[PDB]
């Protein structure tokens, strides 16, 4: 795969999230991080090429994407339910989940 186009989508995608006025837009733009995140969950990052796929670092790092997976729907959810603010603060902690588990590995 390749985790930094993937990347590339979850960082815009927050900016959008971040300066939308409805919720069509962030449902829009979680809908993207959603696939972006999809996508990303089955790459190999660099730093585990050398490591067995069911290593407990994949596994962590795998885990860490059905993390940023349920946030993204909470998000989801509350966008559907026409919650802009809401949806906007749940994209906010994002950030927080990645961070630790995923940037550690790149």
């Amino acid at each position: 795969a390749d985790l930094e186009d993937n990347w590339e989508t979850l960082n815009d995608n927050l900016k959008v999230i971040e300066k939308a006025d409805n919720a069509a837009q962030v449902k829009d733009a979680l809908t993207k991080m959603r696939a972006a995140a999809l996508d990303a969950q089955k790459a190999t990052p660099p730093k585990l090429e050398d490591k067995s796929p069911d290593s407990p670092e994949m596994k962590d790092f795998r885990h860490g994407f059905d993390i940023l997976v349920g946030q993204i729907d909470d998000a989801l959810k509350l966008a559907n339910e026409g919650k802009v603010k809401e949806a906007q603060a749940a994209a906010e902690q994002l950030k927080t989940t990645r961070n630790a588990y995923i940037q550690k590995y790149l």
